[PDB]
């Protein structure tokens, strides 16, 4: 009722496919040092590891193309590689509506967080000069503060702890099915927005709370939902 929507004390976001237009070159770059290292990821397979580590995602590939783990050297080697490639395109721009988001957000006295498995610095480096006086490397977590990531609640429990916040006081901005799934199984609200071309149903069935098809249609909903 209006006891949800009062509770609420900060917004935690997913980065890739959520505050930056990535996901296209995350999907090539995954599928492409993949094939040069002999192994077949599609570029829809690659926008479904979205919310894993770089080390989880090799190692998943790893297991289900050639039914073994993928070693630490060939995890740094392909991770090096993949960064590489990332980085090779022009750089990726925000995600339309989600600035205006945030500063909605902000003026509502609610606290932004990132929670990402990424270990992109481009990227990590770039959101403060994306969204300006948004976020803060102490509320954020990232592929450096993880042991597993997601679909593993662990980079959301963290984040709550970061926050010094409960699960009923937050609420999760989520493009991605295991990034769903993770913000669900820490207990936390969670809003899937349906970025990328993938069916809003595996969305719905990851656990999220409601489902819009775009940052700025969540955006234009922001005052609106929760009741």
């Amino acid at each position: 009722g209006s006891h949800m929507r009062k509770k609420l004390k900060a917004v935690l976001f997913d980065m890739d496919g959520v505050l930056f237009n990535s996901m296209p070159y995350h999907s090539e770059a995954w599928h492409q040092v993949m094939k040069t290292h002999g192994l077949d990821l599609s570029r829809e397979e690659a926008y479904m590891h979205d919310g894993r580590t770089g080390a989880s995602t090799i190692n998943i590939v790893f297991q289900r193309e050639l039914g073994k783990e993928a070693t630490q050297e060939e995890i740094e080697s392909i991770y090096h590689e993949k960064s590489i490639l990332f980085n090779s395109y022009p750089e990726a721009e925000r995600m339309p509506g989600a600035w205006e988001l945030l500063q909605k957000v902000k003026s509502e006295g609610l606290t932004p967080m990132v929670v990402t498995g990424s270990g992109q610095l481009s990227l990590l480096e770039r959101l403060e000069h994306n969204f300006p006086g948004m976020f803060h490397k102490e509320l954020m977590v990232t592929a450096f503060d993880v042991k597993y990531g997601k679909p593993n609640p662990e980079p959301y429990l963290m984040a709550l702890k970061k926050g010094g916040l409960k699960a009923d006081e937050a609420v999760v901005i989520e493009n991605a099915p295991l990034g769903v799934e993770a913000g669900h199984k820490a207990g936390i609200f969670t809003i899937a927005v349906n970025t990328g071309p993938l069916d809003g149903q595996v969305l719905l069935d990851a656990g999220a709370d409601l489902l819009f098809p775009s940052m700025q249609t969540l955006c234009d909903s922001w005052d609106t939902i929760m009741l």
